[PDB]
């Protein structure tokens, strides 16, 4: 009974059932995509725990219920007309019995393409295009502002802390890499480009961190406690970027994401942080 999406064939996108063109009750089970759906003015009736913990996105989905993919009863009761999932979810068959499902395989389309792809799926091309045009202009302008401070050839490394572990990231695995590397066009150290960029992420022992940091480091964490021991260590304090105050500590609860809402916050935050590194 619903008007249907044209359901274009797009790398990484799989449809289960007849996708509505204008869904009225969307359940997002993939925090990667929730904010894209919000930017295109979808009514989100269910979202993930990560979405509720994203302090930027959460403000826009207060009426949505938090659900997990296993919550077949709760999701059914929300009466969705569309469910959105990542391709690694394991009960897509059961979910597709409740409502049509869009399943997206991460990384097959870039962080901007995902928005225009949803524009095609939902016939919201104008909303997507206007956002993307503004993003292109704004990021080019901000690139000039930040490189006026650092110089054009400064190297950046994207890092994240989780529990006792340290990770490096490339240009397309969140933690600010899309903005730093794709939008501001900052280079990375050679070792990061060689060892990290293709896979997208790399687990590292803390003792080798100096070898992967050049001019600046952006470090994501979910709380202030996680990095405290690292930051106080002689190892960390010996790194030139640390001595120069070129460490930018960011809130992973928003910086994991690449949706438009999260990105807008991240962009202003990173611009201001680079300016502030010379206080
Ligand atoms: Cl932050
Ligand atoms: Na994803
Ligand atoms: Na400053
Ligand atoms: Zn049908
Ligand atoms: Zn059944
Ligand atoms: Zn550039
Ligand atoms: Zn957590
Ligand atoms: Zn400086």
């Amino acid at each position: 009974s619903k008007s249907l999406s044209p359901m274009p064939q797009i790398a990484g996108v799989t449809y289960y059932g007849d996708i509505p063109k204008q869904p009225k009750r969307v359940v997002s089970l993939a925090s990667t995509y929730t904010g894209y759906l919000k930017k295109l003015d979808m009514n989100l009736v269910g979202v993930t725990s990560y979405d509720k913990k994203n302090p930027i996105l959460a403000k826009t989905v207060k009426k949505a219920k938090q659900v997990a993919a296993t919550d077949l009863e709760a999701i059914t009761t929300l009466k969705p007309d569309l469910i959105v999932v990542g391709s690694t979810e394991e009960n897509i068959k059961q979910l597709a019995e409740i409502a049509p499902v869009i399943s997206i395989e991460a990384r097959k389309r870039d962080y901007l393409q995902v928005l225009s792809d949803f524009g095609r799926i939902f016939n919201k091309e104008g909303k997507a295009k206007k956002w993307l045009k503004d993003w292109k202009t704004k990021t080019a302008a901000y690139e000039k502002e930040v490189k006026a401070v650092t110089g054009d050839k400064a190297t950046f490394t994207i890092m994240g802390l989780y529990e006792k572990d340290v990770y490096l990231f490339g240009k397309d695995w969140g933690r600010g890499g899309e903005i730093i590397h794709q939008a501001f066009h900052y280079d990375a150290p050679e070792k990061v480009k060689t060892e990290v960029f293709k896979q997208g992420y790399l687990s590292l022992s803390q003792e080798v961190l100096p070898d992967y940091i050049g001019d600046y480091v952006v470090i994501a964490a979910e709380d202030d406690k996680t990095g405290s021991a690292l930051y106080e260590s002689k190892l960390w304090q010996s790194i030139p970027a640390v001595k120069k105050h070129h460490v930018i500590k960011v809130n992973a609860n928003v910086f994991y994401f690449t949706d438009p809402l999260s990105l807008e916050y991240q962009l202003e935050t990173l611009r201001e942080a680079i300016l502030s590194s010379e206080n």
